[PDB]
């Protein structure tokens, strides 16, 4: 059984987390759990029956996760899910982040292992023509350094922030608190709009001629490098038109450490627009 969904609670403080903890990326979509068929957060069926069908038929009983459409708005990905379609045919993906088996009093570590095993036992689960299942196997953490890195890591892969779990954690039928530490939400990273100044040549010799390697950036007063965030689409076009890029605007994300105006792990998000 899973009676009420596992709602998370949000972090007001960052040095607020117990250690050897486990973590994954937050998904920006529609919550769905398998009990006979697929359910919404509010436990009425998934109205897109093709979604409901194809999931129940891949996922095992007890799987907790999130429907999303890879690269669509959070509100069109609703229209796909929150509308009863007899004949859907578009591609979408489901994020598997918990699995209940039976007893909900067992530990997250163990729940994850049931998850890991079931995948190795039913490897087609991952290989579907229409539905992409994506299992979020939480990576380990040990430092506050190690966490903040995870968040940087996450955003760069285009996720909103990170979820933090206590290993021995129960499946709570409702919302986790600060102290019980099952699901915390982490969005401690600040989004900002900034100006570039100099590139540096790269360095020649959960998923399943030089080029720019890192920029140097202004952003009101301050001077630091962004290395992480770009791709071989971007990096390879920054370098070629470097003198055409110096000083244009770039959307980024960062954490604020000790009292110096100079971020920790900054991340590139986007090239900014020049319209009205």
């Amino acid at each position: 059984a899973i009676t009420k969904p596992l709602l998370a609670a949000t972090l007001e403080n960052i040095e607020d987390v117990q250690f050897p903890c486990l973590a994954t990326p937050k998904i920006d979509g529609i919550r769905s759990v398998k009990q006979t068929q697929m359910l919404s957060r509010t436990f009425k069926p998934i109205r897109n029956s093709v979604m409901n069908r194809l999931l129940t038929e891949l996922l095992p009983e007890g799987s907790d996760g999130e429907i999303s459409i890879e690269g669509a708005t959070f509100q069109d990905t609703t229209s796909a899910v929150m509308t009863g379609h007899k004949m859907y045919n578009a591609k979408f993906s489901y994020y598997w982040f918990d699995y209940v088996t039976d007893d909900p009093l067992k530990k997250y570590i163990d729940r994850v292992e049931d998850m890991k095993n079931y995948i190795t036992v039913h490897p087609h689960i991952l290989e579907h023509a229409q539905v992409k299942i994506i299992p979020l196997i939480p990576v380990e953490i040990n430092n506050i350094t190690e966490l903040l890195q995870y968040e940087r890591d996450v955003l760069s892969k285009g996720f909103e922030g990170v979820m933090i779990r206590k290993p021995d954690g129960k499946y709570k039928f409702g919302r986790s608190t600060l102290k019980e530490g099952i699901l915390l939400k982490m969005k401690q990273f600040k989004d900002a709009e900034a100006t570039i100044i100099s590139m540096t040549a790269l360095f020649k010799n959960f998923g399943y001629e030089d080029v720019m390697g890192s920029i140097e950036v202004d952003y009101d007063g301050v001077v630091f490098s962004i290395g992480t965030g770009f791709d071989a689409d971007q990096r390879r076009d920054f370098w070629q038109n470097k003198e055409s890029y110096i000083g244009k605007m770039v959307k980024f994300k960062y954490f604020e450490m000790g009292s110096k105006d100079c971020p920790r792990f900054p991340v590139f998000i986007g090239i900014r627009h020049e319209e009205d």
